[PDB]
């Protein structure tokens, strides 16, 4: 288990930036954002090779412990053995996730949070920097 | 409170860098580092005007919930309403705290910690970036 941060108080429009090292033999990594471990407005899960999936970004939510409906994106701007930065903001409608190689997508905001207060990292990604604009 | 982070996995010799905003009306701010909230190898508390002190850094430890003996530093390179970076490293014997304007001091590692896994901020200091080298 990686870094866990709480009391983030990230408000709408504000940008969370996370930079880390993807392991040379990375299979999967996770960035979870929300209120706490049972309440995630974003589970962000790039799979290099995990759960039968190759080079696929899997996203979901978790509401009161229940996983929501999974969604997949169609670009994979991550390499094993490289540094990667991810930038995330939100409003009441969507989270906007900005990634390397110019790519960006929205994920619906399915929870009712006033602020994002919790972040947790897991898997094959070593956090080097977190910034809270 | 302010930001709380766990699973930091900071090891001897590694540098934890914290940048933030000292409030315009600052009286006091705190960075706590250790194993968890009850086991702090460093309670770092710059006091502009608080708890009987003026322009003094107070340091302490907390061991199993019990506060140690306070140490007061000789330097105070902070001002209200400014940005500040603090860099912390540690080893067997001491924490080394590097402050703005080239100041630094040592505080004994009273718990003999071999890893720092917990950090928390409180008071008139808003964390904007946390980095690991
Ligand atoms: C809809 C049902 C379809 O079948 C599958 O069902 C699976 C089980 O529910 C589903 O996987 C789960 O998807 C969730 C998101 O929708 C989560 O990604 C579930 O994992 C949660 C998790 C695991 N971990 C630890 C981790 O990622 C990790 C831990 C250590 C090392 C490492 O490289 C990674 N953290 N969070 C993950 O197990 C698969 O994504 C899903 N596949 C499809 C195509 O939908
Ligand atoms: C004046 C005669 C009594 O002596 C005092 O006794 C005090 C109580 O023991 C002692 O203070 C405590 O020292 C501890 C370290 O030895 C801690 O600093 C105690 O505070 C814990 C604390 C508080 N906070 C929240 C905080 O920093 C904050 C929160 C909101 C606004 C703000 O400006 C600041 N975080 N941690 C702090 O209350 C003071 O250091 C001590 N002072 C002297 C000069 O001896």
């Amino acid at each position: 288990c990686g870094l866990v941060a709480s009391n983030l108080n990230l408000k709408p429009g504000e940008c969370l930036r996370v930079r880390g090292e993807v392991a040379p033999d990375a299979k999967s990594f996770v960035l979870n954002l929300g209120k706490d471990s049972n309440n995630l407005c974003l589970h962000f899960n790039p799979r290099f090779n995990a759960h039968g999936d190759a080079n696929t970004i899997v996203c979901n939510s978790k509401d009161g412990g229940a996983w929501g409906t999974e969604q997949r994106e169609a670009v994979f701007p991550f390499q094993p053995g490289s540094v990667a930065e991810v930038c995330i903001t939100f409003d009441q409608a969507n989270l906007t996730v900005k990634l390397p190689d110019g790519y960006e997508f929205k994920f619906p905001n399915r929870l009712n949070l006033e602020a994002i207060n919790y972040m947790a990292a897991d898997g094959d990604f070593k956090i080097k920097c977190v910034a809270f604009d």
